[PDB]
C-alpha cells in the first residue's frame, strides 16, 4: 500500500509485593503498545529528443 | 519454618603462663558460642479480570 499500518501488542503487568498475613492481594494491570508507520514516494524524470 | 534457630558450640579457652617451680598452675574456661537467625516472607500479586 501507499501507507503501512502500525503493529500492536497486548502485554501485562504485575508486581510481587510482601505479604505478610491477611494482607488482600494487590492486582495487575494490562497495556498496549503499537509500532510505527511508513509509506512510500514516487520518483521519476524522463528524456524528449 | 517461618524462622531459623541459630547453631551452637562450646569451645575451651586456655592460656599457657609462665610456671617457676612452686607455682599454682591456672585453669582455664570454657564458652559457648551461637549462631545468627534467618526467616522468610511470602510476596504474592494477582490479577481480576
Amino acid at each position: 500500500p501507499q501507507v503501512m499500518d502500525a503493529k500492536w501488542a497486548l502485554q501485562g503487568n504485575c508486581v510481587f509485593l510482601e505479604h505478610i498475613e491477611g494482607e488482600e492481594i494487590k492486582f495487575g494491570t494490562i497495556n498496549a503498545e503499537n509500532g510505527p508507520v511508513a509509506r512510500i514516494q514516487t520518483y521519476a524524470t524522463g528524456f524528449e529528443y
